[PDB]
């Protein structure tokens, strides 16, 4: 007899704009407005060590604005043709909305409008549709995911010591992370992260080392080896009153594609030694023997599938092996990885593929195969906390959203705290059990 | 005959919670919910080099949580006594809401509930009431301020090189900043900042200096003197293709309190040389003749009032002299400063005094005496962008909200971008003429 406003979920307006990300580079933000007055707003993140098979960002390449990194053309895609194609459509139909943008762009890698333009609209849409349905984003996402009412709070892998490309040290491994698997709630996990992070600063200050931070809020001190990184962390964990290996485990992102040349892995700060696939795998195995490293990400080059089959054979029963640049959140690639015994986990980055619908498809493929899914940030982030709702709504079980500093990271932890406060034990923090091989 | 929901502006619930700030320390967030369904949310920032006379930030001191920096007591204050005193009150009456909290705390420095508790609610209340009136925060702020429909976009001062206490170098001056006075819009100002910040990273790398960032997203490289901080900024400005003095002026925060002992200013990075108050003023003066430094903040110790009078005589006709620790956003102190010819500008930090109403009284006192007001962040921030709305809605003319990295900073620039998009020339960017002494 009376039609409520929630039923008026047709798109009446889409606005795009150029804003600034956490590294000072432009990004695209979109607003999606519905007939009933609901609005969602979202922005695209941006990677610094991008896989070669990622969907493509659209930048302007004008050297007189933002050193060629403007996104005014992606913004005009949002305001002109994306807007045109979606006005009149039901935001609640996420898949239909995404399919429209994908077909209109027409390219394999979203190179006409940019995966940045398309993703920002895909996420803003989902938020507008959640508002129209009278629910928080995490709840809407679970329904779009095919898993209505099923939540978990994820176990975070928190970056605290950095190496590799553009880190003034002899550390080759791009990220060393702590995971507070002994916490009972995500709120306690976050407190634990914070305590270790502040104790690490004290440790590094006592060694004379630098405590300024990188892109992800963690430290990049002048260390002498990949091993010294694991030791300062061990020292910080103990000063915080926690036990390495039962309260807190360790995870790594090697970003090994960055040090792979002419078929060998070159460890620039490890006497500059060169390694085969098989040898770099054994170098990693030994590290997991000396330290409670339970997860290793991109331990070989994104094209070294023979090498990944062997790493999975050696380490996979015991260690989570996370493909990032390996799978680029792409179902066509993940599929083949699964069929070939390649890795046992996937890092989920929605701007690697460019839409929410295809991101949920990757999570689903992974879970169907017994692979774990770790929801992730990019180096370039914004104040947007969408990956927190996403992690909870897909019950992914793990998240990777930075150190315990910079609001580009901390906003996601804050949102995890608001969501857990609301769900309580309807969103269990499962701890060590989430991690492939425990 | 029918009442809108907007008229149901009575408070029905206030929730407080403990979240995390951009340094990894706890802070207070509050939600104010009104009968008509309107909700506002805000969080208190936190200083790192606080004035002696700031209102009190209440922390817990429990070593078992966050190294003693929990805010559960301030949170309990929000949830219990503050909520009980505000339920049933009209959120549109900001002065009346704040008065209730102030009278109920009962202390001069808000040391019973914490200025962090009271501020979070004061801001949250204002946001909820903005929504209840059907308007953006900046517009509501202008109406609260007694200046309805009067707006400007602030000229930002952007902190790109760091020294002082939280900086691992021999630069004594806490902050070196650029101001893009030559810009025509804030959007362009922001673009200029980003470009200069990226060119600075290249300049610093070519000198083999570290390009990681401190709390405010600026660089803290190992420079030999205070003057060398100015010189590398001028390389970066030129390498970005801008003209120092015309497109971009310079500003500084001395935080000179931090290096005052036994009545002298000791510059650890001009080889421990001790300066009388007047010689330090001469030191500053000499920098302003070498570089187009147009603003100097906290150039003497907060209690060195005779020094400040002197500094005002020497510098105040040509240079903006900003009291931060000197005035602590406190009308009692600022009044006395106005009376004594002390400074000509005030840094406005709402958590130094504890309420929006008292903040607006500080801005008004400044402007009534011809002093400029610069709305400011603290080192410890969140994803909250309230100071952008506050700057525009009071037409303050200036903002200090950090470097062009970290979303604890960039969120504020982004919100300035959204506001300028909505207002256009209803919110002029006035450029250099905002700065006291031009
Ligand atoms: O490889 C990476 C970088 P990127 O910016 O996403 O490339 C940061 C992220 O933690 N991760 O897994
Ligand atoms: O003195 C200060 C520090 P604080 O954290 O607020 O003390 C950072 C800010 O720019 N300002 O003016
Ligand atoms: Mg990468
Ligand atoms: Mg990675
Ligand atoms: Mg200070
Ligand atoms: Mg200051």
């Amino acid at each position: 007899q009376q039609m409520g406003r929630g039923s008026m979920s047709k798109i009446v307006k889409i606005i795009g704009r150029e804003i600034i990300d956490s590294r000072g580079n432009p990004t695209v933000e979109a607003e999606v407005h519905l007939e009933g007055g609901f609005v969602g707003m979202a922005a695209a993140p941006s990677g610094a060590s991008t896989g070669s098979r990622e969907a493509l960002e659209l930048r302007d390449g004008d050297k007189s604005r933002f050193l060629g990194k403007g996104v005014t053309k992606a913004v005009a895609a949002v305001n002109g043709p994306i807007a045109q194609a979606l006005i009149g459509k039901d935001a609640k139909d996420q898949a239909g909305i995404d399919k429209i943008m994908i077909d209109l762009d027409g390219t394999e890698n979203k190179s006409k409008f940019g995966a940045n333009a398309i993703l920002a609209v895909s996420l803003a849409n989902a938020k507008a549709a959640a508002a129209a349905k009278g629910m928080p984003l995490y709840e809407h996402i679970a329904e779009l995911n095919g898993t209505p009412g099923k939540y978990s709070m994820p176990v975070p892998m928190m970056n605290i010591i950095n190496g590799g490309e553009h880190a003034d040290n002899n550390v080759d491994i791009q990220e060393f992370m702590i995971q507070p698997v002994g916490a009972k709630t995500v709120k306690e996990a976050i407190r634990m992260g914070s305590e270790v992070f502040h104790h690490l600063a004290k440790v590094l200050k006592a060694k004379g080392m630098n405590t300024a931070v990188g892109d992800e809020g963690g430290y990049a001190p002048n260390l002498g080896s990949n091993a010294e990184a694991l030791a300062v962390i061990a020292e910080a964990v103990k000063a915080a009153g926690y036990e390495l290996g039962k309260d807190i485990t360790l995870a790594m992102d090697c970003a090994a594609s960055e040090f792979y040349k002419d078929g060998k892995y070159v460890l620039a700060g490890e006497g500059n030694k060169a390694f085969t696939s098989e040898e770099f795998t054994h170098f990693l195995e030994e590290l997991t023997k000396q330290y409670p490293i339970v997860s290793i990400e991109d331990g070989l080059d994104e094209s070294d599938w023979d090498g990944f089959a062997y790493q999975t054979k050696v380490l996979g029963d015991k260690i989570q092996l996370v493909g990032d640049d390996l799978f680029v959140t792409n179902t066509k690639i993940l599929k083949e990885g699964i069929e070939k015994g390649i890795a046992n986990s996937i890092l989920i980055k929605f701007n690697q593929i460019g839409s929410l619908t295809e991101t949920l498809a990757a999570i689903k493929m992974a879970k169907d195969a017994g692979y774990t899914a770790v929801i992730s940030h990019r180096s370039g982030e914004t104040e947007d906390a969408t990956i927190a709702d996403l992690a909870v709504g897909t019950a992914a079980g793990q998240i990777k959203t930075g150190s315990m500093s910079r609001s580009d990271r901390v906003a996601k932890y804050n949102q995890l705290i608001r969501i857990e406060e609301a769900l309580g034990e309807k969103a269990p923090y499962n701890g060590r059990k989430e991690i492939k091989g425990q």
